[PDB]
């Protein structure tokens, strides 16, 4: 897809690039500027390659694990959200992060935010 | 020991395979909402969980289109996996719809499934 | 019958409320689990008219974790409906806030949930 | 504390009346812009009355149920979040609705966002 695929930027100053492959695909890495976390991050996702015309954006999501080669922060972060194409284009999404936990602590396992992706 | 087929407390059906280096892939089937079927899932786990026994930090999405149904939709699950004597994937999901900027402030559902290996 | 009880969730805490016949939830809460102990005021609301075909009753509250013991700087709302019948039930999830810096306010917010039920645990 | 005492807006257009009580409580109305609502709904929320003073926020929540005089939604709003001061005061929210539903649809019964309020 000719407006997902790109290099993305959050209000955090993470960086988000991506490949929207034809058969619905995300595929990519992240940076984030903050927490336990330190250069690229594999990432893979889904979108809806066939979106409505009305004006509707597009619904997407993707997953990292916070481990590569340098760290592993035992915890995974899903974006939820949808593309917005046009004038200055955006991805705006809400975010679910987990760690890993014991039975006991699994009740403060997840983190809530939103982000919001622009191309500069 | 993520890959097989799970099942929520909503009867659906999660089958998946965790890839040697942090993959997850495989299908959703929801027994709920604008679904029909089996929809591609994929998504991403810690290949290196800490042993001091927490749980696997794991995720992943569907895109709610598959050949015979497009609900313009995508949720996530986020979650972990704790093995052993009942294993589970606890998580809690997102929901985004495609709408107008104007019902932008509407487009997310929030909620929790527990999937486990028993029907 | 109704919300006005002694509840308690899956974590243990304690869930002590009265339903004020316009809406009002008014009790104490004390969490088994945190930076907490002992009890906390909570304020709220309820859906004082429900349907009649079934649904649950709509309800939320809060608690500032603050009380003459402990400050944890830090908020929780549930947000959730009661269920009637066999066993009556109030299904939530709720949303914690930490005051944080500017800065770390992008983790700010905590967020699972908790059901309650009348029955104690031992 | 002071700040919070005042009349309200977040970017959809709502306002968000209320008054922090010397003891941790919020008081007030609360009318939306958007949704199955219509003229003010009565609030009510607590608030960390002895904040830190590092400029770290104030934590604080309230609760909204959809029904006042003119109209019922059956359902209740759940607003989480803190205060922030100086020139550019702001109240930072994420939020719950719950709608009543039947047991068998539970599992949609919840919209989550997010709700940035601003001192005028
Ligand atoms: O600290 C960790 O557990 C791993 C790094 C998490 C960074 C979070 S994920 C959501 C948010 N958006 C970002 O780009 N960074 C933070
Ligand atoms: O209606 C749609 O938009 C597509 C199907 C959504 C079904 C939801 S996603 C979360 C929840 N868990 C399930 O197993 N199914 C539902
Ligand atoms: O640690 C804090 O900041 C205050 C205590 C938080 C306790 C949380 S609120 C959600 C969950 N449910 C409970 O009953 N207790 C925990
Ligand atoms: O439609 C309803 O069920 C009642 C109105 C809900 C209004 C929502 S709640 C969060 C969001 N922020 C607002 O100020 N209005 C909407």
């Amino acid at each position: 897809e000719a407006g997902i695929t790109g290099t993305w930027y959050n209000q955090l100053g993470s960086t988000f690039i991506v490949t929207a492959g034809a058969d619905g695909a995300l595929t990519g890495t992240y940076e984030s500027a903050v927490g336990n976390a330190e250069s690229r991050y594999v990432l893979t996702g889904r979108y809806d390659s066939a979106p409505a015309t009305d004006g509707s954006g597009t619904a997407l999501g993707w997953t990292v694990a916070w481990k590569n080669n340098y760290r592993n922060a035992h915890s995974a972060t899903t974006w939820s959200g949808q593309y917005v194409g046009g004038a200055e284009a955006r991805i705006n999404t809400q975010w679910l992060x987990t760690s890993g936990t014991t039975e006991a602590n699994a009740w403060k396992s997840t983190l809530v935010g939103h982000d919001t992706f622009t191309k500069v």
